[PDB]
Order: structure tokens, then C-alpha cells, then sequence
């Protein structure tokens, strides 16, 4: 239902930002939040903010 597709964007940020590359990550982040918060799952947002703590 989405929800995978913003863990597999999720997941790709934090590669991006593990490779030194912090405009990428926060791209792919911006384009996690979109969909995420266009999504029914309010865990899916939860997940969302999470990873950007730790970016």
C-alpha cells in the first residue's frame, strides 16, 4: 500500500547521506515525506521524522 515504497526510499537517504552525500539524501527524503504523508499510515510519517533524526 505505499508503505514499502517510502521504506525503500527511506533507505536509499540514508545510503546517500552514509556515501558523504547530504543534498541526494535530502532529496530522497523530501520525496519519502511527500508520499508519506499523503499515505493513510500515521506510522509511516513516525518512520519518516525518525530517519531524519538520524540524518
Amino acid at each position: 500500500d505505499d508503505e514499502d515504497s517510502v521504506r525503500y526510499l527511506l533507505y536509499m537517504a540514508e545510503l546517500r547521506y552514509e556515501q558523504g552525500n547530504p543534498e541526494k539524501a535530502k532529496k530522497i527524503l523530501e520525496m519519502a515525506e511527500f508520499i508519506a504523508k499523503r499515505n493513510n499510515n500515521e506510522e509511516l510519517e513516525r518512520l519518516v521524522r525518525e530517519v531524519k533524526k538520524r540524518l
